[PDB]
């Protein structure tokens, strides 16, 4: 076909398990020595075996973050616009069988919310809705992104995947940055977890960054939503498709989060476990695949777990995010999902001056 799709086929056969097997501790080691890391040697860093060597895995992985962005880590924010879906993601607080108030922002609560997140000293936003054609088309996400333009110098969109030319028109608005999660990339379990609704379509979310990259997009940010499915595997189809796009659009900053799955309105219990030390060597191996790729953490973690994890990879982090509606200005709005690090950005930014760490606010700075 010419996409990532074709990169899954040809995984459909792999054995994960028979490779584990044979994965022993020299050949840990001599990956942890070597300048550049397979696709295989980034799976070997995944590994139960791998655990034993963490702590050298942490040294180098700091080393390689610190070489390609400095001791900085850049800020940003979620804007969620509208709560409008048709589809039933079953780990979802905004499914469409769940119960509550749906609202989509007017215009001048964008605004209004845009300078109370402006007033902070964020430079980088990220819009999100939910997939609802009819009441948050891609001309209502136009114009509010050309209110965003005035605030912020850096937008970013989280919303249902576009054709090449949908994304062409929003580039042309102001976007230069997409997040787009595929979830869970095995096809069976996807079918599971997306029972109904155009996101079922597990080709066309897969085959978006792609789209994106060829309209233009500057930057894309991937991830699968750990809890979902064998995390192991999951996490390495996360870090293949980011070397995918990368070898595929070098200029192109490719980037990845690792979302843990959080308690949400409608109570789905995640499938598969992810502790906080997989998280941690899912992070670890990824910096060492792709020491120049960003890694974008969350306020699904909660501080403590985060103020770790500075100096150990991660680049990008949230702050005084609100996964609600207009939930900034109403605290019993229902968000999307229960977040755990409620910091705002002024307490983030202080806790990274206090680790040597310069918060910054424009992607550029990051050196
Ligand atoms: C915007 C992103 O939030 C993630 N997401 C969706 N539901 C949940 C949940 N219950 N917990 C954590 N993250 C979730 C999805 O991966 C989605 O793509
Ligand atoms: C608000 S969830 C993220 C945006 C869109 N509904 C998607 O799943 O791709
Ligand atoms: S994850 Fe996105 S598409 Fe799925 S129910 Fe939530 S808002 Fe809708």
């Amino acid at each position: 076909s010419g996409t990532f799709y074709d990169v899954i086929e040809d995984y459909r056969h792999f054995d994960f398990a028979a490779y584990f097997a044979k994965v022993t501790d020299s050949d840990v080691r001599r990956i942890l020595r070597q300048d550049r890391l397979s696709a295989l040697d980034f799976l070997t860093l995944l590994s139960p075996q791998a655990e034993a060597y963490l702590e050298e895995m942490a040294q180098k992985a700091h080393r390689l973050t610190v070489q390609h962005f400095g001791r900085t880590m850049l800020l940003y924010t979620p804007l969620y616009l509208a709560n409008y879906c048709v589809n039933q993601c079953v780990y979802c607080g905004f499914q469409l069988k769940n119960k509550l108030e749906r609202k989509k922002l007017t215009l001048a609560e964008v605004e209004q919310e845009a300078q109370l997140i402006a007033a902070t000293g964020l430079k980088h936003i990220l819009i999100l809705t939910g997939e609802s054609r009819q009441h948050s088309p891609v001309s209502y996400i136009k114009d509010c992104v050309n209110i965003l333009k005035k605030y912020f110098s850096s937008i970013s969109i989280e919303i249902y995947p576009l054709t090449q030319e949908e994304y062409a028109e929003l580039i042309g608005a102001g976007v230069d940055g997409l997040t787009i999660y595929q979830e869970v990339y095995n096809e069976e379990v996807y079918a599971e977890m997306h029972p109904a609704g155009p996101k079922r379509n597990y080709r066309f979310r897969l085959e978006a960054p792609e789209r994106a990259c060829q309209a233009g997009m500057r930057t894309v940010n991937i991830g699968a939503l750990l809890g979902l499915n064998d995390w192991r595997q999951e996490a390495f189809f996360t870090g293949l498709h980011a070397d995918y796009l990368q070898r595929r659009f070098p200029d192109v900053e490719v980037s990845i989060s690792p979302p843990r799955m959080r308690p949400h309105l409608g109570g789905f219990p995640p499938r598969v476990v992810v502790s906080d030390q997989n998280l941690v060597q899912y992070v670890l191996a990824f910096r060492l695949f792709m020491p120049r790729s960003g890694i974008t953490l969350s306020t699904r973690e909660n501080g403590r777990l985060r103020d770790a994890m500075v100096r150990l990879g991660v680049t990008k982090m949230s702050a005084g995010s609100c996964t609600a509606v207009g939930g900034r200005s109403d605290q019993e709005a229902v968000g999307q999902f229960q977040i755990s690090d409620e910091r705002t950005v002024a307490e983030v930014a202080a806790m990274l001056y206090a680790q040597g760490y310069q918060p910054v606010y424009k992607d550029w700075q990051a050196l």
